[PDB]
């Protein structure tokens, strides 16, 4: 049976004290509403109807490439009225699941179990058990089937002791939503059309409402301020970390590990404390990552060690390379197998060939470096004033002496040797040795002012 | 009604295993006793009488500028005897609050609620409820009014089940303190004059003692060793972090955030994990701070991004600047709007003008740099031997080529261009181009020893 | 009475998803089984019989220098059969303690209390109380003496409410082990010879079995996957940190501190958040360590401050030195008293004399530097192509100007001054001043392309 989803995303989020609307704030680097859209897509939703309102232009800007139907709410008349704006697009046959863009951790696993429990022409309601259910609408069963949701203020002494509560998440067929939504009224203290009233309208219509319990309460929690958002963040990180650990990734402290994206991993991977993994990252077998490292959108080959406080982005690193500590790889850095990148070294948009070393106090930008080169301490690739970032091409088996400037555009051919302190502006031929002739003045018996 | 405070601060803190006296150990970068002095000043105390003893010269050295009356205790005869040394300075009218320099987290809010509850000519006692009250003196009420404090060893079976206990914190008028303190005896196992006996002396005198409960038990806890100090530290940091989060600061993980001072903030500020904020820090709107950064005594303008592992002190950073990763700003660094400071760059005591960039492997010290300058990789400002840190003045629209040394004192005027590898010792005029003439020796067919 | 131990270490650890066998995975940088071997050695064990099996060559490789008897298990027939392979080496007199290589946190203190409780010709059994004992074998007493261990599936309604359970850890004399192990059968669902059956065989033989309770449940827990290993890691780190705090080390956040080795410390030591201490480390009095530092196998003298994000290995640092931030000390770095090492500085295998400073953007390798030298920003020690890391010797009171290359092998004698931008290839004599003669071309009125 086909499926579609409706996601409520119109709220201002006043208590975030932000210019962003509520659902654009991120969990693990991704907006809360994108978590729900992605979950709804994993379930196999055919359409996703996004009820939006506050921060409308920002929603459109930030979610421009999402495959959703953009349903604009111009006034807050409650959850039933919100869903009814999407109702004309519901297929009579096809289940509709209702979700909330500010409760982002709802799992596919829980939702497909909710969808399974839905009786034909009925409703499946997601519920949760709280130790202190004060403030939340209680589930009343008769027997095993939900007959009513009794709000805090209406509940008698014994109903107040019901620990099972309403989450707001609900599944029913499209024909049934169209029917019941048109019957919902707003005769209550707030004057709003409540989606909760579909439970009453279903029973009044002799239709079955079945309750399904959530696995974790955190998966129905919403974030109304940054403190609550931070609690959803730590729960989500802990759960990502636990999954990786059971898969065999040795994360030394899972409370000091952050994944903000996707991680593919080999076996015997070791990750020390305070590491941040962003975007799409792939790690081969026996990769070791030291403390403080940040990896964003990188592929790391088998048997690579990354030493402490290295920052890597949009880069490729071949097997058996050694990086760090204090290394920086900027976008376009491609390191071949068995390369060495050391402390206080920045590599931007450059390819470095097999076995080559760049171990100290060096900037290599917009370059090609061949295999088994030795790039000395203090070497800098640079440009003329008014230039447009031109290229430095270094061949195989080249020795570049310490504190040499390579002035692009320039080529240094295979087997060349460049002495320390050189300024290289002209192409260097194959097996050419280039030494700087210094002039010095020596003064004997110069007493220092000490 | 006027107020003054008495703070007990004489203890050795043997179990800290330190040369510092007990109350000088810090919480959030500030001595425990300074927390209490500051709280007492926030309440509006007119005098603060500081009972000190052990580590007397160190207390005087470290707290030299505090507006306190220095009351020296030469011998431990108990809390009543300690307070009585300050008593001659109590005004008959004026409330006196008693506090402890080794219980630093007592809040102004709790204390002004304690002061309000004090009945005329009576005592207001701060109490707290413990789940396991074993060891602590129990509050006995009759009815709603405190009649006695029964110590662990004296309490019958049912009194042992009283969960409400004495904190030691107390408010009464000065006339009443002088009267009752002179009546306190020391006929007990320890032979000391106990402040607790004022509860008995008050009732024996037909005066009312009213109990007021503390909000959090942590706010009456004392630190007798570093393990307890560390627990007070984490409670205090968590509470600072929660406050900032409810104010709209996005702190990605509040368990990995430290504030040791004061933070002023705009809206939409984002702070990643493992950041330390020290002294007085001001952050404009939409400032983003990456992982591992340390900010001490800095002003950061609107829309600044600070990238990972940057350390900044006594500096100003203008709007839309970009700093990091791996940047170091030392005291006197002033960066104008739209500036760029990159990896492995140290700026000390220098002004850098609007739009200028200093992006790699560079030391700029004691300099002025104008607007829209390009300071190349490897550039170093330096001095002659025996010099006294003289100044390097760079004008507007200057290009300084990579790996150039600027030897102070020297001026480089507007629009000058300096080629790579240059040593600049003489002033450079407006629109002057300065290129280094290299001499090189080329040897063809030189076979490397490989 | 003499002692020996038997350690069960043969398991594959399938659920680690590793090429390492189970007990080689580390806690605090040391294999789980080495924790137990070391504990067994601290107890005074005369022999340690190591039952090994899966990953046999790796065990032999990684534990090659351990003083253990290598007892190879070729087939899993249960714990009684495993111990019986070591039994021929038990002395009739001498206690044998049985331990598990995958439960590493068992303390010497608990084990010597277990050994004390052993009645002559009897058994001492280590037990623990669980709140939920489901799955674990219950201890049945009659009275005060263990009569049976009833497994989950065999226990009646009231036995299921026994919270005291079997740990597997056991002490009995060698003669008694030989006797009872030969009597153990395998008529059970799994078909294995169970060590638990010695409790029954002991009583059936009219011998006394006495129960001793473990202090902490974590000290009998085993790690069957990396998630459980990570929980043992955090418990162990917390406990190491608490011990240091009670000894007077100020650890600002004990949840962000890691010790992977041994730490010797003076008094008034301060350690900020996210510090990692590895191998054998010694810290004098009043050492301050800033955030993010990594110290491996180092001696740090009195009154040293290490500033944030410094990485130090196999190094010595004399009293009153200042290191960091962003400093790197590689193996063989020896810094004398009152030295200064600053940001983006790497020191490898070099001695630096009293009062000398190396404060920016510098590599010093394979060198000797004397006392009161000033090593300028950008200075690099380097080698000729084809050389074998030769030495740079700098005497006392030498000034080396910024961005100078020192080309080894070379000597610079006492009191020499070297100007900025110099390439030093020949020895420099006592009180010799060496200045580089630059040739520059100046072009007036050069308009930059802007
Ligand atoms: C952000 O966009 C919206 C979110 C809404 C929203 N978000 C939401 C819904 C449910 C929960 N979760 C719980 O209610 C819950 C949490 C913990 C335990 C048990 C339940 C959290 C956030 N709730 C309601 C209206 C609404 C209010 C209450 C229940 C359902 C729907 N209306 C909303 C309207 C919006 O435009
Ligand atoms: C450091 O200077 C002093 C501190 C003292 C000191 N500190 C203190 C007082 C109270 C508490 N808090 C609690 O007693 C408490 C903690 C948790 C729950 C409930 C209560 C902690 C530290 N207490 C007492 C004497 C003293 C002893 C006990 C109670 C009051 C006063 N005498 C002190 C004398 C000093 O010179
Ligand atoms: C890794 O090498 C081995 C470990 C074993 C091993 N490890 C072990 C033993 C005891 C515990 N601790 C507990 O049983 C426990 C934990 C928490 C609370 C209470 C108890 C953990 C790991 N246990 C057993 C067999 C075995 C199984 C169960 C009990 C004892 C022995 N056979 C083992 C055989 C091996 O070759
Ligand atoms: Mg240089
Ligand atoms: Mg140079």
């Amino acid at each position: 049976k086909a499926l579609s989803a409706v996601i409520l995303a119109a709220g201002k989020g006043t208590r975030m004290y932000s210019d962003l609307p509520k659902v654009l704030h991120t969990i693990a680097g991704k907006p809360m509403v994108k978590h729900v859209i992605d979950t709804a897509h994993q379930l196999g939703s055919e359409n996703i109807h996004l009820i939006y309102g506050h921060g409308g232009d920002l929603m459109r800007t930030h979610l421009a490439n999402e495959q959703v139907n953009w349903v604009l709410q111009t006034e807050q008349l409650g959850t039933a009225h919100a869903v009814q704006q999407a109702a004309p697009f519901f297929k009579d046959n096809e289940n509709i699941v209702v979700l909330y863009g500010d409760a982002p951790l709802i799992t596919k696993e829980t939702l497909e179990k909710l969808i399974e429990a839905k009786p034909e022409n009925g409703i499946a309601l997601l519920t949760v058990n709280l130790d202190n259910p004060t403030g939340y609408g209680r589930i009343i069963r008769e027997n095993g089937n939900v007959v009513a949701i009794v709000e805090q203020k209406d509940a008698n002494a014994e109903q107040l002791n019901i620990k099972e509560v309403n989450t707001g998440v609900m599944v029913s067929d499209g024909a049934s939503f169209k029917k019941w939504l048109a019957r919902v009224g707003n005769n209550n203290a707030q004057g709003e059309y409540y989606l909760t009233d579909l439970i009453a309208l279903a029973n009044q219509d002799n239709c079955q409402v079945v309750a399904v319990q959530a696995t974790d309460v955190m998966e129905v929690e919403g974030a109304n301020n940054r403190l609550q958002l931070a609690a959803l963040e730590r729960y989500f990180q802990n759960k990502q970390a636990s999954k990786l650990l059971l898969e065999g990734v040795m994360i030394y402290d899972p409370a000091r590990f952050d994944l903000r994206g996707t991680l593919e991993h080999g076996k015997d991977v070791e990750i020390d404390v305070n590491v941040i993994i962003e975007g799409n990252v792939k790690l081969g077998d026996r990769v070791k990552i030291g403390t403080g490292c940040v990896l964003k959108n990188v592929v790391i080959g088998n048997d690579v060690e990354i030493k402490p406080y290295s920052v890597l982005e949009d880069s490729i690193v071949g097997e058996k390379a050694a990086i760090g500590p204090f290394s920086r790889l900027r976008p376009g850095a491609e390191l071949a197998a068995e390369t060495h990148v050391g402390n206080f070294v920045e590599i931007k948009k450059s390819t470095v060939g097999k076995g080559s070393k760049v171990n100290h106090l060096t900037y290599v930008g917009d370059s090609e470096i061949g295999s088994n080169c030795n790039i000395g301490a203090g070497v800098i690739t640079c440009n003329y004033d008014g230039a447009n970032k031109f290229k430095t091409i270094i061949g195989d088996d080249v020795f570049v002496g310490s504190d040499t400037q390579l002035v692009a555009p320039v080529k240094v051919a295979n087997g060349a040797t460049i002495g320390a302190g050189t300024t290289i502006t002209r192409d260097v031929g194959e097996n050419e040795l280039v030494i700087t002739r210094v002039a010095q003045r020596h003064i004997q018996g110069w007493q220092r002012p000490i």
